[PDB]
């Protein structure tokens, strides 16, 4: 379902920053800020896997009649999915500046571009600007205006709650994991994570479908709410245990003292003497260093634990589907758990 | 108008912070993210003047019928006076890390103070997170309800395309007066300060009042852009010329290589010789080279350059209310004349 829609979807982005950059027409003093934000769109906006703007372009197309998908509300599914992305995209262009990142997706993050540093701050502001001036361009004029604007902003609060409550758990220069706890844990994922990348983009369908009721809105979010919490545990598992091939990323959470789940584990299962070991090596850049969490890790058998957390998730989403999809397609959240599991 | 209302407007503060901080009672999951929160809204949105806050209760208080001016009525204009207050707090925060300022308002920047640094990205986010939620908490069911979310988002864009002109304008690490035109000057001022600073509040005004013609605010508009034009203007003269007993600041404009309406006039006025003098001293810290500056300024006769602009600008705002503030009561832009001029 996304393999195909993928080329139209990424064939749109072209649209997206014409008619974005076409503010120069009426305007030729603020140019030069134009051709700027044009260069944002296009280094930050593409590259990724367009996994979270593509769910909403898949959810329209199975929560809308095939007679009521003309060219028009094709084109608005496109670019609500695309300011999705635009969201993403301003998270993680200030996300890299805030750890100090010095790659996003294989290539230097924007702010480390030699003449951009610190203006990366007004340039992630603009990414935030573009999904509104989208939705005004496309879906002024549309019943669900008003939904779509107060879920984008809905989505960035909670995010940037979630981001507050990470910076608070995990401070660069301060090694506690007295305050990594499941429950917090849980919290950071909800906030930083679940929300915008589950949620956000089948609500987004959702609204454009005509299903706007809050019952069906807190239906959909309990399955979505508890896939994104299985995703990020997942990323978490594979960092460390996953092969880097098939991922196509190395690990590096140890090295960073991230509340990872991994950690989370570890502390619950770990006997003072196993704590202490811990807390000397998590957080340490060195190789032989980083090989001693790794081997407590698989001391205190994780994998085993991810294993059958991973069966015991699966089972309780299926469960969910089956309780809370009603009336909507279950397909639209099958869709989801397929490419989350396994 | 403002001196009076000053002190109801600062005493909502309490009730904006309670009701901003209430997330927690059915979230205390969250609770350490929203201590973060409240401590974020009350060191930077309180220290300032309000009077771009204050401009939306004057403003709204000159045109609403006093009838139609219940408890509730006037509990909304506070909140959306500390709304524009904490639009300027996000654009501050975000600009003092920009362009790596040391104090605000005399006091430590936010992002300067132990323990916060590039946090203060993530802190700025929830700043502007904040209007969206205001509007939400107090206006919801008001017929103004999008207007007003608009108008932020719009006010937002437009500071954000000024920052960028400005941005590109005066790099850093980069004296080049030939990009320092009167058309750019202008450009950036209306972009970054004019569009916030005086539209913005009083077309905030404007829609509570019922008042939501494109006429009517494309005339307001027009008074409002002009005096926002007047007011940096101002800034800039007295940056440097201005008694700093009376302004309460000392000038610092041409150590930053700033695009300054002051350079901007000398540029137009400098022969090639005088050309060379301030290619060499703008943009350095030494007292004696700051000094050569100010004196080439004097000697090209800017203070009475200014002084006759002065006298211009109150000429020509004064024929613009005349011609434009019907049917708006001409005292909503002349409260705003009195303040800005002299
Ligand atoms: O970050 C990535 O590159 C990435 C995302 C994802 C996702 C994913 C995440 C969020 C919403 C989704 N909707 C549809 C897929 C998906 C799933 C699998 C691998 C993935 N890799
Ligand atoms: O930045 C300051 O401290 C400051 C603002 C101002 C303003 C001003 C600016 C924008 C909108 C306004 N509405 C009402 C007043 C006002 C005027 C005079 C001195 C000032 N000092």
């Amino acid at each position: 379902v996304y393999a195909q829609e993928k080329q139209d979807f990424v064939q749109h982005f072209s649209q997206i920053v014409r008619v974005l950059t076409e503010d120069e027409m009426g305007h030729p003093e603020i140019g030069d800020a134009i051709a700027r934000l044009k260069e944002v769109l296009e280094y930050n906006a593409i590259g990724g896997k367009y996994n979270r703007g593509l769910t909403v372009v898949v959810a329209f197309r199975e929560l809308v009649e095939p007679r009521k998908q003309d060219a028009d509300s094709l084109q608005r599914a496109w670019t609500v999915g695309w300011c999705v992305e635009l969201l993403q995209a301003f998270f993680l262009v200030a996300d890299d500046i805030m750890d100090s990142s010095l790659t996003r997706r294989g290539q230097i993050c924007w702010y480390q571009k030699p003449g951009v540093g610190l203006d990366a701050i007004n340039d992630a502001n603009l990414l935030e600007a573009c999904i509104y001036r989208l939705l005004k361009l496309y879906c002024r004029e549309q019943p669900y205006y008003l939904n779509l604007i107060e879920l984008f902003l809905q989505s960035s609060y909670q995010t940037e709650i979630g981001q507050t409550l990470d910076l608070l758990t995990a401070p660069q220069g301060n090694v506690d994991l007295v305050r990594f706890t499941e429950k917090r844990y849980k919290s950071i994922v909800k906030y930083k994570t679940a929300f915008y990348s589950f949620y956000l983009p089948i609500a987004a369908a959702m609204y454009m479908a005509g299903i706007d009721g809050e019952k069906e809105h807190a239906n959909a979010k309990k399955i979505l709410l508890e896939m994104g919490e299985f995703f990020q545990i997942q990323d978490d598992y594979l960092d460390l245990f996953g092969d880097p091939s098939v991922t196509g990323k190395i690990g590096t959470d140890i090295q960073d003292n991230k509340c990872s789940w991994l950690v989370v584990q570890c502390l619950q299962r770990a006997t003072p003497e196993q704590y202490q070991i811990l807390k000397e090596n998590y957080g340490q850049k060195e190789a032989e260093k980083v090989a001693r969490v790794k081997a407590l890790y698989e001391e205190l058998d994780l994998p085993a634990v991810f294993l059958q957390y991973e069966e015991d998730s699966y089972s309780h989403i299926m469960a969910l589907i089956e309780q809370y999809a009603a009336p909507l397609p279950p397909a639209v959240f099958l869709g989801l758990a397929r490419k989350i599991y396994k």
